[PDB]
């Protein structure tokens, strides 16, 4: 039924933010870009193109709290979506984009690799809950809110994730970093060297096969200049890396 391959991009090719890398900069926020990318995907997916939107990292950042986790230091991605099905999600694009309610506040960084942008450091502060939009911008942040009529996890089985990501869209999922994944250039990545270095979450959109390799396909938050165009593969089929243990989605209410 599912086919060989599938590039969310292509199948909804009207659905501009499922092309699109942010950048989480210093912070650990990996758990909020995850989440809001793979809920701008599905809200435009769900609308047919009618309504296409950045959903804010900040405002999921910064105003959940202590049920999704510690803001920069780390979240639950699970307790994200439920966030959007409870007080909902503002609009909000990348930093100094001036574009929706609530744009990151936290600026871009070089990650793990050389370019023109400051190096990225540790852990920074979480800005605070603003729940106010900027300025220049309609309507009010009440009235930008965008809800999910549910989140849920989605099992620990290669096709039961193929099977949501074909029906209902991009997923937010997690994985275990090792020091080889930070030089990641091209390929499917497969952890070959180096030790642990944490948990991190993505958005995962899709599949393939590269030289008899099956892959998933992911959007990494490390910007454009990061992996292959800011996105990477990642080896399919044997929970590698945990890559298919956290998978969690969420379907929109329509605005
Ligand atoms: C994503 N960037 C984040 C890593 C931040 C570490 N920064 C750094 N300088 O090393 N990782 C996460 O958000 C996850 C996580 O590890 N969450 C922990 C377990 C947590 C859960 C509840 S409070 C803290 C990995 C996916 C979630």
């Amino acid at each position: 039924k599912l086919p060989a391959s599938f590039d969310a991009r292509e199948q909804w090719p009207q659905c501009p933010t499922i092309k699109e890398i942010r950048d989480q900069g210093s912070c650990g926020s990996c758990w909020a870009f995850g989440a809001v990318e793979a809920i701008s995907d599905r809200i435009c997916i769900h609308t047919n193109a009618h309504v296409s939107v950045e959903v804010s990292a900040e405002d999921l950042l910064t105003c959940c709290g202590s049920m999704c986790g510690d803001g920069c230091n780390g979240g639950y991605p699970a307790e994200a979506w439920n966030f959007w099905t409870r007080k909902g999600l503002v609009s909000g694009g990348l930093y100094e984009s001036h574009v929706g309610c609530r744009p990151y506040s936290i600026p871009p960084c070089e990650h793990h690799v050389n370019g023109s942008r400051p190096p990225c450091t540790g852990e920074g502060d979480t800005p605070k809950c603003s729940k106010i939009c900027e300025p220049g911008y309609s309507p009010t942040y009440k009235q930008d809110k965008h809800y999910g009529y549910n989140s849920y996890s989605v099992s620990n089985s290669e096709k039961d994730i193929m099977a949501e990501i074909y029906k209902n869209g991009p997923v937010e999922g997690a994985f275990s970093v090792y020091s080889d994944f930070l030089l990641y250039k091209s390929g499917v990545y497969q952890h070959v060297t180096g030790e642990m270095m944490g948990g991190h979450a993505i958005r995962i959109l899709g599949w393939g096969v590269e030289n008899g390799t099956p892959y998933w396909l992911v959007a990494n938050s490390w910007n454009t200049d990061w992996g292959d165009n800011g996105f990477f593969k990642i080896l399919r089929g044997q929970d590698h890396c945990g890559i298919e243990s956290e998978v969690v989605a969420g379907i929109p209410r329509t605005d």
